[PDB]
């Protein structure tokens, strides 16, 4: 219920009616202000709360950022809020995997959002890490989608869809999810599962991912990338304690709220070296 907070931590201007131009508008604004990341996974913190009161108290009161779960799940809350029909949907992430590789597990959570005067279903994603479509998208298949970054295109793969980008040269699926409407428990087990299993890679490593300036700001552990339109610049970081910098500054997460430096930057020594 803390709208107020949400649109100042977005640093959001504009109107707020339930309309397209306020839906773009809100979709930049939060991929913009609010960078993805797994500190908490990392430190052996799960994200099981995925209320409305919870996510807005890590993601907007203590400046932090968040998965998938956090993400869709704090937009999704404040859509409903402000008029737009929101569906909470599951889907398996497939990204730079063959089309014969092992069936992933739901792992992914998208919104299908809807509002007065609309001429269909719209996609919304803002919690897809390092390709997380800044524009909402036209919940429509075989049209392509150009947005302020990649262009997208959703395809008909089953009794469901499939999202891809172009990512450098070629067209890559990112995942695949069902238009049913799944029940919050369902996203709980799923978010319990991604936050504390051993296998996962919110468990065994760091990653880290905004929008700034046109381009998009990627961290896979101590390997920092830097996707512009022109090209792009990888930077290779010294140490654990740059690595937290970077997480603060560039990044802009409050690092304080994780505990004790001493503690994260031992863990990402740890971990990423
Ligand atoms: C919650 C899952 C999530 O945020 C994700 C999965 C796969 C790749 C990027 C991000």
């Amino acid at each position: 219920l803390d709208l107020t907070g949400y649109l100042d931590r977005i640093n959001y201007r504009g109107a707020t009616d339930p309309t397209l131009d306020v839906l773009r508008d809100l979709v930049s604004a939060h991929t913009g202000a609010i960078a993805f990341e797994n500190l908490d996974p990392l430190m052996g913190v799960p994200v099981d709360d995925l209320s409305a009161e919870a996510l807005a108290d890590k993601l907007v009161d203590r400046r932090r950022g968040g998965y998938c779960y956090e993400h869709n799940g704090l937009i999704g809350y404040v859509l409903a809020e402000l008029g737009y029909r929101v569906r909470r949907l599951a889907g398996r992430v497939v990204w730079l995997a063959p089309p014969d590789a092992p069936t992933p597990a739901q792992t992914h959570t998208v919104l299908a959002v809807t509002f007065p005067g609309c001429q269909g279903p719209y996609l919304v994603d803002v919690g897809f890490g390092g390709m997380t479509p800044t524009a909402p998208l036209r919940l429509e298949t075989g049209t392509v989608q150009q947005t302020a970054l990649e262009p997208y295109r959703l395809d008909d793969r089953g009794d469901g869809l499939v999202l891809q980008a172009m990512v450098r040269d070629e067209w890559q699926a990112l995942y695949e999810f069902s238009t049913l409407t799944r029940p919050q428990v369902d996203l709980r087990v799923g978010s319990w599962f991604v936050s504390t299993h051993p296998t996962s890679h919110f468990v065994t490593g760091l990653m880290a991912a905004t929008v700034a300036d046109d381009a998009r700001w990627n961290l896979m552990g101590r390997n920092l990338a830097i996707h512009r339109r022109g090209g792009t610049e990888k930077i290779l970081l010294e140490d654990a304690a740059a690595v937290v910098d970077t997480l603060g500054d560039r990044f802009g997460i409050n690092v304080a709220d994780v505990g004790e430096r001493g503690r994260l930057e031992a863990r990402i020594d740890k971990v990423c070296f």
